[PDB]
Parts: structure tokens; C-alpha cells; sequence
């Protein structure tokens, strides 16, 4: 039973901070993407992320909306979300709530690679707060949504994959689901 996707492939952005890549959330004027993204390779594994957030700059985040690059012009961090202020609204914006899910309830995902949709399909959370996704390597950031008549609800922002082969994240407030931590361990 997955949603149709159209009204989500609109807001995916690629999201790059020196050569860490995975995708964002365009939404009105703001991208929101995982916090990881400002890790260096060396930095994934036990990451400090007040003191990376001091290191970066605006001019240090690239973000493309397909083949057009959008300035940044603040950034913040929200629990394990970035917040990326940038100089252009999305165009194709939907009327959007954000919601945070409960174990049991069912959501659309649409994976995404380097920014661009891939395919869609319907998850459940195990009340383990865990999901049994279809996520491969680059899809860090994308995001699950129910659709509420008009409206999309965000519910689900895809962080990682556990040794077990399930999967882990946020809401869109940047709260894991379940206990656990974004780094890479
Ligand atoms: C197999 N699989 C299923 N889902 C996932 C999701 N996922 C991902 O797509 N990427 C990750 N790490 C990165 C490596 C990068 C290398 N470059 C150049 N850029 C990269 C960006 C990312 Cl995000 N990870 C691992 C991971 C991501 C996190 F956000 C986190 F907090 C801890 C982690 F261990 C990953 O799980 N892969």
C-alpha cells in the first residue's frame, strides 16, 4: 500500500559538506538532512558534533536540487538534524505537518541516492523502534511520510543500518527513534 510519491520526489536535495554525501529535505526555505553529514570520514566513528558544528561555515555545505546549486546562508542544528537556511524557497513545497510515529503504525519511504528518488515502499516500525527498510549505501536521509488526504505528514528521516540488516532514525525534530546514537559504531 505505499502513497504515490510525487509530492515528496519535489523536495529531495543532495546534501555535500567537503565529501560527505546523502540527501536532504527541501521544505519551504530550509533543508533538513542528518547531522552526520558534517563528519569527515575519520570523525564517523566517535563524532563531536559541537565542535565540528564550530568548524564549518555556510560556504562549506554544497546543496543541489538536481543540477542547481542553492545557497546557504545560515545553518543550525536540531538534536541529530541540520538545518540548512538556504536563499531560495522550494517551488514545489506541499502542505506539510511533521509527526512523530508510534511502533505498529505503517509509512511510505522513498529511498534516494545522491538526491534523486528511487523507488518507494511501505514500512512498519517494530516496537523495537527498528524498521525492516529496503535501504542500500547513499541513502542516508531519506525520509518516510503518510499522506493525510492534502497533507504530508513526515514522520521518518533514515540515519542507519544496524548489524542486523534493520534499520534506524529520526523524526523530522531530529529524535531517534528507539535508543540509539548517530554515529558509527
Ligand atoms: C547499507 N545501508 C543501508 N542504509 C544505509 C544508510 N547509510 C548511508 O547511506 N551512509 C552512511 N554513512 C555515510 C558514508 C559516506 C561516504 N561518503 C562519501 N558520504 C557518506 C555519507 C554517509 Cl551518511 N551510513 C552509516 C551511518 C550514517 C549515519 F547517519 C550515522 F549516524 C552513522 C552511520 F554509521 C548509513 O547507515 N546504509
Amino acid at each position: 500500500m505505499a502513497f504515490p510519491s510525487g509530492k515528496v520526489e519535489g523536495c529531495m536535495v543532495q546534501v555535500t559538506c567537503g565529501t560527505t554525501t546523502l540527501n536532504g529535505l527541501w521544505l519551504d526555505d530550509v533543508v533538513y538532512c542528518p547531522r552526520h553529514v558534517i563528519c569527515t570520514s575519520e570523525d564517523m566513528l566517535n563524532p563531536n558534533y559541537e565542535d565540528l558544528l564550530i568548524r564549518k561555515s555556510n560556504h562549506n555545505f554544497l546543496v543541489q536540487a538536481g543540477n542547481v546549486q542553492l545557497r546557504v546562508i545560515g545553518h543550525s542544528m536540531q538534536n541529530c538534524v541540520l538545518k540548512l537556511k538556504v536563499d531560495t524557497a522550494n517551488p514545489k513545497t506541499p502542505k506539510y505537518k511533521f509527526v512523530r510515529i508510534q511502533p505498529g503504525q505503517t509509512f511510505s519511504v522513498l529511498a534516494c541516492y545522491n538526491g534523486s528518488p528511487s523507488g518507494v515502499y511501505q514500512c512498519a516500525m517494530r516496537p523495537n523502534f527498528t524498521i525492516k527498510g529496503s535501504f542500500l549505501n547513499g541513502s542516508c536521509g531519506s525520509v518516510g511520510f503518510n499522506i493525510d488526504y492534502d497533507c504530508v505528514s513526515f514522520c521518518y528521516m533514515h540515519h542507519m543500518e544496524l548489524p542486523t540488516g534493520v534499520h534506524a532514525g529520526t523524526d523530522l525534530e531530529g529524535n531517534f527513534y528507539g535508543p540509539f546514537v548517530d554515529r558509527q559504531t
